[PDB]
RNA sequence: AGCUUUGCGCAGUGGCAGUAUCGUAGCCAAUGAGGUUUAUCCGAGGCGCGAUUUGCUAAUUGAAAACUUCCCAAUAGCCGUGACGACUAGUCGGCAUUGGCAAUUUUUGACAGUCUCGAGACUGG
């Protein structure tokens, strides 16, 4: 409102201003079009793989998911090799479960490590899933405790 | 029967030893430590805290450097002299101590160097 008083600037057309309403409202859908997304990803990621989606996140359990195979290939994947999971001057040998909001709840250079504890786990989480136990998933929610809790050990 | 591999133990030669060798009871660690190389790859301990026995010998200071000393008194050659003694003023033997013992015959150094085949020669300017 302050900047309103004092703008500097010039009205728009109609066309224009018709132009910006129909652009925000295609930006609005595209939001609400995301967001519903989001929700059936995660639903039926925490159907397909609970625990993967209770450790990383469901949007990135199913990317590494998706880009590994499904779950049967991702459980007779190593931990070393789920840490590279959606690879290609920006950061090397990172995967999916590097830029996950989980890894990048922390400083810059406590991620790399971290990314072998998210990624170690998880895929005991996706062998855990690759065969139908744990299916309320509390496997799930053992190793995310213990994953936060290694996080908290690491932190000040 | 011989050869031989791997791990461990013992001893020995040698090498290394504070970017070395360990402890860890605190935490983490193959259910993955730690990864800039080659990363759909590698795979072992890591972070902190804390360390760096025993016998022998030398040397120094110190009065004393840790295994059951100092001090006084006396005892442990010959020419003269004094007595005692012996033998005829003289001689001899032993004892004793109240002066002396580097100037040719002795005990305060004619010795030292050299040369020749047990024996001699040369020099000491």
């Amino acid at each position: 409102s302050v900047t309103a008083s004092t703008t500097q600037g010039q009205q728009l057309s109609e066309e224009e201003l018709e132009r910006l309403e129909e652009a925000c409202d295609m930006a609005l859908e595209l939001n609400a079009s995301k967001h519903r997304i989001y929700e059936y990803v995660e639903s039926r990621m925490s159907f397909i793989a609970p625990n993967l989606s209770i450790i990383i996140g469901a949007s990135t359990a199913a990317k590494i998911m998706g880009v590994a195979g499904g779950l049967t290939n991702l459980s007779k994947m190593p931990a070393c090799n789920i840490m590279l999971l959606g690879a290609q001057s920006v950061l090397p040998h990172t995967g999916y479960i590097y830029h996950s909001d989980i890894v990048q709840s922390l400083p810059p250079d406590l991620r790399r490590k971290a990314a072998r504890l998210v990624a170690a786990k998880c895929t005991l989480a996706a062998r855990v899933d690759s065969f139908h136990e744990s299916t309320e998933g509390k496997v799930g929610y053992e190793l995310k405790d213990e994953i936060e809790r290694k996080f908290d050990k690491w932190q000040e």
